[PDB]
């Protein structure tokens, strides 16, 4: 092809077709202004053409997938084998050979599309868990390419990873890259250990730094760089948007519609068993029972965005959460006044930002999360320095957002203590924490993340 | 004893101790003003004295029961064997011999207390399913007594009744009475058939009338009268109470607190799997999904009063209903505006009456109910002739309240159609139905019921 | 058509194609030798021709059904709505309007095939629950026809039947017949009461006799005869077959393969939740635990024939029974010697008969069964007068086989007592019972049943 | 006290009281012949005296525990918090603060008993997961003592360990020892990493060897040694016992009682969800369905010894396994001939050894196991060099028994392939593997293990 910079991801950065706002595609904008860039991904419609589509500063290469392909490669292998395994087997992974075989076939198809688009000596950046075979497949097809890979979800400990019948094929797949990145040093170090134990490769033994002090795996003639690059958001843009009059007006209206509570707790999550929504609800219920939260002036809003309905674990999870909601309101609410407001639906960006601005306490309590950008978005939105962030230790975000109220979500007593603390914090203490969190998030944004990964990758040449 | 009229019931008509208002004890007030009356029952506290307590127009004879007695006779046999069996095995009855043995022991203890209180030739009125052995036991102890029995729950068809390992002992128990009454002719006719089939007794073969045309079972020397007497409420008193200023003011306030909806649907039930609460919620959810009910101006309030928490079926039922509530609000509500308000708690009388007055549509959809007084209470409260009653055919009330919107709760399509019809009825049609329902309920009150049963019983002398 | 006697049933009396042995088609053989007979039914293959097929003493009229037709009319309405409802809602019926609509369509299609085959003034005999609309539909199409209907499953009490949203359509459907027959007077009497209550028809009020003392329903100009005709088997043929040398040799071999136990208990059932297989296993387990059955010389063989695998209730039931089997053997067996032998597969006729001959105790403990021919087959096979029959009261068979050891399957204590009694009966007592049972079964065979129904039907002319 | 060598373990090495044979107490016999030894542990009876009991070469110090103590410290914290967590959360750990508090109290009580028994400068060896706080508690009470700790179960990866609300207290507890040992280098390395990450201690960074190349944790003034010492059995004694005439005769009798199968597969396990019994049964069932195992000449015997019945996970597991057994026999067995023989009961040593000798294929397929001595016992018993060992990679045993047929139990396709391979191996290949396995197990016995740990501990002085 004629592209010297190519992004490979499960989906094209579009929706219907119009280019999707924000995210990775926006972070890379100034690079695309200096490169001949291309994006390889599934257009999100079944059995479509693979004809390249010129869309501004990108050429888009659509990967043809059937509904059956999506069911077995994505809904299957990716979301019901890899996802639960990598997230500390919160639910039991399903090991299915037909899913594996389709995952291989689809990965090869992404690899072929990438080669089709990539010019000689081009830099290629492959994204996430659904495409872990692509780097090896691409290097075999195109040994001239410089290949980076970034995993957006946790990389599990070796004791769990080893369950995968195709553990070696996945590992070799990743080792096809010149640079393998994770959010956290822990993931990088697990990968180094896996390389030694499973593949018998020689690796570096030192701790892995943040955006520095990289690890190495020796694979015959070449070296694989291994690093930690924690993702972030466009902090400055969110900070700007949350200041808009219409957003502030909507935040006031939200509080009014809730019957002007003294305190609003807020949860915002893609519905997933990794997110610890059940833990929040349990803690809230027990605090109400104990009279430690005032049922007359405190309300919990949980916004769950629909996710992966075709996967049974997610339907069962939705059932459990919805029971908790009904139960808590039946026990502690009044007619015309729930203590929990729960919505299961997509939330427009402007509405989400209004909720961040309205919320006195942000509850981000995942059991295991790669990063969790919601936590960072909340911080960026609170330029008024109001609010409080309650944050699980088991998110990548906790390594950076140490001034938040950190919790072990498995320690329910301390989750409860912490929610009371956040709800009753002095104005000054809340400001101290939020100022410190904002200093971190404003300085460590998605631009820094992307430049750091690309600088590390370029250095492998 | 020195009492010539004795009521026997599971519980004394008191609570703490102060005499409980309304109900059977109030209906019998003018009779107690002319008789030396007594009431035999468990005082509701474990291991208490059985010393007679003079309380105004009654002498109270407390029956001593241990917590273990209550667990096996009441929670066990009564509520987990007899209750589900008599209500068309909506859940599976548990047949347990230890429960049976305790049920026999406790019944004998009620019988002994009754004899202790009853003067020679006294009239005795035994109440309900928990005490079905008492009439036979009492006749053996005291053949001088005139004994009536009234079953407040349905009497099941013979095909189901026959499951009971102690079917014959229960039947003989009832046949100890001079008069056996049920709400409905159907129950009386089942009893007649059971007597012939199981006990081989000679009975009348004709249809049984309402408060007339009684059936007969020949038991050796004596005849057992069998009748249908549908219970009711103190219609005039409720009609009066619902007109009070404070009640009307509270009804307006309820509508205001719900965000002034155009239409309020109301369910009020003791939480029980017989009540068809799940059916209401399913119908409401599907109407919302279909856009046949407006989620912006219509709200459903369900008031569930706690019941029988020590029985697993009831805890499981509560879980299912609470899931439906959470689910429906998550799907169709807005923050600050649920489409379903659900409370699980006792409701004070004045509050309940305010809800009846506020409610545009009363949803009474049991799978199987002896009578259902909530339906009649709603009618009595609507002297403004507003509102609409949606009523299951499978309640005793449906035989009298034919002008309501009757439904087969198993026919979900028609339940849905009917809820739309009730919600959108013309003012005139609603008034026509409510006027007709009130004529019935005002004329057929608990006084008529009690006099009719007692006249039938007295006639057996 | 040219047929003056027509049988209508869900399936043709064939299999692949060769004519199926025994059953109704064999019972009617001497009638077919004097009539121009035809059989209407589904050939058991999807989307086949409806071309008449001359097969000896019958003309076969195949009804075309799609796999979707079978799924919704048969697997759906028939087996998941009607079957559980008619059998005392042992599992919850599913009420589904699409299933109903297909059931109507298919019934009409059977009606049209029947008219196609039937000559003027022909006698038509419609069979079973899957075809309850046919008599009315046929009378409308062909008012010249004489129509009989026989229900092979129980007819439920009115309190349960009334759940059916299409209760009236089913009842009108049956009332299209000149004669409606059931195994038992109880079913006939339920039908009479249903006719009065639901349809408001004038009926006879007397008890219904066995093959006599028929009931009547007046339907405008015409009268519907209602009767009880308990089905049976070809007793003499089974008696003859069980005497064959090869059968007796196989029975000895069975005992040898079981390690020559002193006592063999046997269950033989189509796998169904109506059959009470779980109750047998529970009783056996508790007797072993109590040391009341000797685990060293007593063995239980349960033969379950596969049934209705596409219906979830049946898969769940299979799971429960299979757990009980594993559990009991794990607790009381030895390596090389189970106390329970369980097979889930079809059993050839000759093998079944060998098991009847080998079995010391036949366990037939259904919760609810129309008749249960297995009980009668066992009796007919025991010309040696050995063995013992333990029989649920809730089978139609119990009305005739009173000399068996009758049990209420809900009374587990008495089921256990009875199994011990049957296992330890004196030789003389066992012979007394078996002689008496055989006298009944040899005299009341399928020939008597069929002649009695056809005589009653002919009499309606 | 007067003891210079003290073993601390959850239970005393006795049963009723007579001293229990084999195990750790027998391995230490020659050391006790040269030391003044004592054993601290719960005598296995509730609320007993703590009076020292002289029993030969040991003084026994009984720890008083109530039934409530056992319920919360052992059944609770140990078996329902720590056990599932350490075994890769195969089931969800329960985090309960009351259990934790009792675990602390009981550990302190073991510590106090130990100090009571231990002379100045005595060597103390604490055993297993139930007593992880003892080393720290003991060092505080008795800083003169030399303390070793050996964990008999896996030490989990840090990502899972960190879930424990009391993670730091457990880690500090272990760090109270002079020597911390695990079966495997993996456990030692997890512990080293945990020490750095959670406790911030300076550790060695190198790989940990087997019985060599020890790790170190620096804790202020002192160093903690960390090592891997894989436990084993008394190989020579088992080898001798399996040669006894009566054992060989019983093995022949077992095959005869199974109907002289060509091949016997054997599973022997304490019933536990870690053991992968469900996987064996699934593989066997699918091989039968596929016709890859001959249902006429191949049989599977599973011996499950009862374990932890008071823990719900274990009762649920038993239910699942027992269903599989019933199902497989129903599908593939014949009357008088199951394909699976399953016993749930304790098995006497001599009987177990006879089964090892009879078994053609030993199936040891745990999901996660510290070591698994059953695998080694089988090997030691096969001096005839017959048999085959199918062994999960996820057992500590797999690191030593590499010549067995190793499987990933999550890779069901390969488990199935491997069972066919083991069943059909040539005599020569089977002998080659068994000879090699025996060389390892005969040379690496429990004596070597115990001397190696004690030499390492002594070296810390």
């Amino acid at each position: 092809g004629d592209s010297d910079f190519v992004v490979v991801a499960n989906r094209l950065p579009i929706d219907l077709w119009k280019r999707s706002p924000g995210g990775l595609v926006t972070a890379l904008e100034p690079l695309l202004r200096r490169r001949r860039g291309a994006w390889i991904g599934w257009p999100g419609i079944p059995d479509s053409d693979e004809d390249p589509i010129v869309d501004g500063d990108l050429v888009l290469y659509p990967v043809r997938l059937s509904a059956d392909d999506v069911a077995q490669y994505y809904e299957g292998f990716s979301n019901a084998t890899l996802w639960p395994l990598y997230h500390d087997v919160i639910v039991k992974p399903i090991y299915n050979r037909q899913w594996w075989e389709r995952y291989v076939e689809v990965n090869r198809r992404f690899a072929e599309a990438t080669s089709r688009a990539a010019a000689r000596g081009a830099t290629v950046w492959v994204q996430d868990y659904q495409l872990q075979l692509v780097p090896k497949m691409l290097r075999e097809l195109r040994p001239d390419l410089t290949i980076g890979f970034f995993l957006h979800i946790p990389f599990p400990p070796v004791e769990l990873f080893m369950q995968l019948p195709w553990r070696t094929e996945i590992t070799d797949g990743l080792l096809g890259a010149d640079l393998v990145g994770f959010h956290l040093p822990g993931g990088a170090q697990n990968f180094l250990f896996l390389a030694r134990r499973l593949v018998g490769a020689n690796t570096s033994r030192a701790s892995v730094g943040v955006r520095s002090k990289f690890g190495e795996v020796q694979i015959g003639s070449r070296t694989v760089k291994v690093g930690a690059f924690p993702i972030s958001i466009d902090s400055a843009d969110l900070d700007r948007q949350a200041r808009q009059r219409s957003i502030r007006q909507r935040a006031r209206q939200i509080r009014a519609e809730l019957g002007n509570p003294r305190r609003i707790l807020l949860g915002v999550d893609r519905l997933d068993y990794t997110k610890g929504i059940d833990v929040r609800l349990q803690a809230f219920a027990e605090l109400l029972a104990e009279g430690r939260v005032n049922r007359e002036d405190t309300v919990f809003v949980q916004l769950a965005t629909p996710s992966r309905e075709r996967v049974e674990a997610y339907r069962l999870l939705r059932d459990d959460i919805e029971r908790q909601v009904g139960h808590i309101n039946g026990e502690y609410g009044e007619v015309g006044h729930p203590v929990v407001h729960y919505l299961h639906r997509p939330v427009p960006r402007e509405e989400l930002i209004a909720f961040f601005v309205a919320a006195d306490v942000m509850l981000v309590t995942p059991l295991r999360d790669g990063m969790n950008l919601v936590a960072k978005e909340y911080v960026a939105c609170r330029s008024d320095l109001g609010g409080a962030l309650v944050l699980s230790e088991f998110t990548g975000a906790a390594a950076e957002l140490g001034q938040a109220y950190l919790v072990n979500p498995h320690n329910l007593d301390h989750v409860k203590d912490t929610m009371v603390a956040a709800l009753n914090q002095t104005p000054e203490e809340g400001r101290r924490r939020m100022r410190a969190l904002r200093r971190q998030v404003l300085a460590h944004d998605v631009d820094l993340w992307a430049r750091s990964f690309l600088d590390a990758l370029a250095s492998t040449r």
